[PDB]
């Protein structure tokens, strides 16, 4: 129980607020005993902050960071995602001691404030390069000298890939090779491309599950979902179906908690 | 330090073989002052044990250890992998004192003998759950004790990935949570498939690569190479085509180092 502590996440539009309400509203499901914290820009809709304001203790306004780095965006094929240098801001937030970050696409599945015992900067590995952290989760120390540290080194060096988690890496780049205790275990940021390229470990290891993180281009809010059977429609080859379970908890959590404050 | 510690490979048949021989001619071409070990089963031709014989310092014949474990195994969509289980046998091979395993689909890039002031079990994580390692690199002791536990496990347990991987991840279960010195950078045993799921990383990092792992269904030695070009010909969304010139230069070695000892 802390109330300089927090839980905080990010929106630029309303669609990634559409996450940000189904992360909050998850948080307090599992009965966090945190604060929850949300930046907004300002493409954020007044009556989307009004609705962030219903499941958030603060509504934070901050300017938008966008690398414009279209070139390493495009190795990712993420050409959208040079505005998630705004989470850098995350930083300034010196009202709290400790804070979990965690992006607007993750979904809580069980009480995760044992998080707090952990130290800046705990995170854990990427499914694609885990030499590098994911930057969906982590744990972190607000603190004037590293925020402006962070935004120094982006204005003049920017992010090898573009967005926050190049730089991120780039600026805590002993996570790797130090202090074991910083790797956070991988159910706390259960990609669900892992679930697709691991099943065996999934099966065996996926029970124990605390957070899913819908990490890609398409977003669960971008899903057909029908509330009567509870299916969504699927193309292709998607990952995310692989255990749609986690994608069909968004959906009821966003259809009963939050649509009805959008509509 | 020479005579005492060795790199260790597996084949059980003559399409492998071709992996285990470009693997060892890299080791050679890296000037590796460790002995070089192939662990080789019933199916390998004679004639292949013999060209085996004129690259590895000893080919040591062991039987197939076969989990038959189809309904793991297909979750994988790799049926054929139960006799992965064969692995187990490096840890018999006692006249060291410690080796590295390499899967026979690897291929060395520089010399990797600082790789021996590891500990049992080190090992690089897997980026399909990266709190499993991956078992195609790992430094290990032979012991009687430990191949004698790990027989009795995969006899009365199985493995829950139908393959070493499982059985070894479970056996060895503390790698993810202790001693930060036991996880080899993901440089000693690079995926094809990080490559083209985080490109950013690679560009940044990959010139360090001193391991590339051809890991997955397809192997180097199922491709038609032209050596008057240079290229192989490739089907649509092939990992190993993000960055060719590992496949390429697998097929270098192999038509200018092997090919002349299968004459
Ligand atoms: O247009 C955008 C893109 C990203 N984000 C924020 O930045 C995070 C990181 O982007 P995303 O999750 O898309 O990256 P991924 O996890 O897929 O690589 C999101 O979860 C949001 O918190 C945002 O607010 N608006
Ligand atoms: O039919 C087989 C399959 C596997 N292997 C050995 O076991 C290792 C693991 O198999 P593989 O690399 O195909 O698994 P992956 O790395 O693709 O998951 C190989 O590199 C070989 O050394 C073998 O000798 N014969
Ligand atoms: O840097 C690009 C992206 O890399 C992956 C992280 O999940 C995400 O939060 C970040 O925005
Ligand atoms: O267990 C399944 C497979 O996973 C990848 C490992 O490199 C390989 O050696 C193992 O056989
Ligand atoms: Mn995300
Ligand atoms: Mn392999």
């Amino acid at each position: 129980s802390m109330t300089d502590q927090a839980f905080v996440t990010l929106t630029t539009n309303d669609a990634y607020a559409k996450g940000a309400l189904v992360l909050g509203s998850s948080l307090k499901q599992h009965r966090t005993t945190r604060r929850l914290v949300v930046l907004a820009t300002p493409q954020v809709s007044d009556s989307m902050r009004k609705v962030l304001e219903t499941v958030f203790d603060e509504v934070i306004m901050v300017d938008v960071l966008d690398s414009g780095d279209s070139a390493h965006l495009t190795l990712m094929k993420r050409p959208e995602l040079g505005v998630t240098l705004t989470k850098l801001h995350c930083w300034s937030l010196t009202q709290y001691s400790k804070c979990v970050f965690m992006d607007a696409d993750t979904l809580v599945l069980a009480n995760i404030d044992d998080l707090f015992d952990r130290e800046e900067l705990s995170a854990a590995p990427d499914p694609g390069w885990p030499d590098c952290f994911n930057s969906g989760v982590f744990v972190y120390q607000p603190s004037v000298e590293t925020y402006n540290q962070l935004l120094h080194l982006a204005s003049e060096q920017g992010s090898f890939d573009g967005g926050d988690q190049g730089i991120l890496n780039t600026f805590f780049s002993s996570w790797a090779t130090t202090d074991i205790r910083k790797h956070l275990p991988f159910i706390y940021n259960l990609s669900s491309i892992s679930i697709y390229s691991y099943l065996p470990a999934f099966k065996v290891f996926g029970a124990s599950a605390k957070v899913v993180h819908f990490l890609g281009r398409v977003k669960p809010w971008n899903y057909t979902y029908d509330p009567k059977t509870k299916s969504v429609k699927s193309e292709a080859h998607d990952p995310n179906m692989t255990h749609p379970e986690f994608l069909i908890l968004w959906w009821n959590i966003f259809t009963t908690n939050v649509l009805p404050l959008l509509q």
